[PDB]
């Protein structure tokens, strides 16, 4: 069992390198627009209380510099939405995919094509976490970088990079603008609430477990949901809800095991440690691993 | 904090994913330039995987009995030969999506991307690393046999591996792109054993390594030892031995950073004897072995 992320040939035609005066980021070029961080046109000095209406104003479509890998791409207008900057070109992309905007929820998954300078990277596997942020690799000049989820022909773009958190987390919005928790695209001390365990990914992982034959923490044992709750806040594990366990009834079906019969499984795990063991080959429960995930790796 | 495994991007070897269909097996196949490279054991029955006459099965064959598509279009198959455990089919069309492309064949402990794919098309990608028993650790569900293993530096791509066979453990054996096997496997339905999965050494080190430069240190010790003595203790923990040739590739690693690499033994020897203690070294709460002293060093 593998972190699998989602093939990224349909999003890496669509990238492109965006250079405002003297700071350059990655673009994202979808028919004849390329999607990048408003604070592009900002200088390091302007990054401490930037006023983006008065500096978008006073940029023209010359000021922009926008490359396809060897083509030059020529903008022909600007237009701001929230936190995301729209650049009309004289071209349109001939690679663009099927796609849709998409806004998540935290606990949901998705694949991140790492790109620096116009160039992707690397890809990897993620989830959004419960303080609104993402545990990534992105070194210097990564800003602009974009999530995605793959639904047969149809790529659902869900993220950007906005910021770099100092806590190592990142910080990004939507393809719309709308920022992912309480933050702003500022250069100020920014901090990430308490990070908590997904609580219904954990299970979906468990439930993967036994479908590989790993059983030995099953026991006799069920619980309900506010008793099991009161244990879950303990050790920092999200609420869980009626939604929850019928989001994870498929999975109870073809093990046979209750929701709540597994539930009592996660507590003893949580009170009396692993004791010595390994599940799936792991001495840590993974949590990044939504219930859809599960069910499309095997099942 | 965070050093998170990255997988190459995907985007050059999507469009060199074919399915290969012969009687009614069906897998994935490389398409590059005008030759389809899968494995040999599509010409098989479930029947023949006991005692396979690989040589008896294909002189059997025409090359109308070869299926290969590509999405929708379909290829001619003109021509087929066997390479030791792999098939090449020749094809009418040469492939227009081929890219920069080598044949390199890996030694235990170096890491690819793999592409997952099911009946010609790709599904996902993960990076690994080749342990040193020769297998694989993944999810690779029936039909996934063909799927492709490779690097990418700068524009060129690296093929190194072709899934074969799933042993009975978990674990997955293959072969490099000119058929030869990585290990002491074979295309047959038997009873095959790996060796016992060690750690490696050497990954472990340069990631501590990068550790240091990070900012963590605390699990660095003033303490120093031998080569010999350090991999005397290192069997016990089921841990690879370190050899010289190791110690000089390490050597950039311990240059930038104070840190002698017998000097850095002697502290992941205190951390075996001793865990973590709840703490995390880079974000992870295991140490991580599939992390090259290459990708360390290039990424600073």
């Amino acid at each position: 069992f593998r972190k699998m992320a989602f093939p990224s040939g349909k999003v890496e035609g669509c990238m492109v390198q965006v250079t405002c005066g003297t700071t350059t980021l990655n673009g994202l070029w979808l028919d004849d627009v390329v999607y990048c961080p408003r604070h592009v046109i900002c200088t390091s000095e302007d990054m401490l209380n930037p006023n983006y209406e008065d500096l978008l104003i006073r940029k023209s479509n010359h000021n922009f510099l926008v490359q396809a890998g060897n083509v030059q791409l020529r903008v022909i207008g600007h237009s701001m939405q929230n936190c995301v900057l729209k650049l009309k070109v004289d071209t349109a992309n001939p690679k663009t995919p099927k796609y849709k905007f998409v806004r998540i929820q935290p606990g949901q998954t998705f694949s991140v094509l790492a790109c620096y300078n116009g160039s992707p990277s690397g890809v990897y596997q993620c989830a959004m976490r419960p303080n609104f942020t993402i545990k990534g690799s992105f070194l210097n000049g990564s800003c602009g970088s974009v999530g995605f989820n793959i639904d047969y022909d149809c790529v659902s773009f869900c993220y950007m990079h906005h910021m770099e958190l100092p806590t190592g987390v990142h910080a990004g919005t939507d393809l719309e603008g709308n920022f992912y928790g309480p933050f702003v695209d500022r250069q100020t001390a920014q901090a990430a609430g308490t990070d908590t365990t997904i609580t219904v990914n954990v299970l979906a992982w468990l439930y993967a477990a036994v479908i590989n034959g790993d059983r030995w923490f099953l026991n006799r044992f069920t619980t309900t949901l506010n008793d099991f709750n009161l244990v879950a806040m303990k050790y920092n594990y999200e609420p869980l809800t009626q939604d929850h366990v019928d989001i994870l009834g498929p999975l109870s079906a073809q093990t046979g095991i209750a929701v709540l019969d597994m539930c009592a499984s996660l507590k003893e795990l949580l009170q009396n440690g692993m004791n010595g063991r390994t599940i799936l080959g792991s001495a840590l429960l993974e949590d990044e691993f939504t219930p859809f995930d599960v069910v499309r790796q095997c099942s």
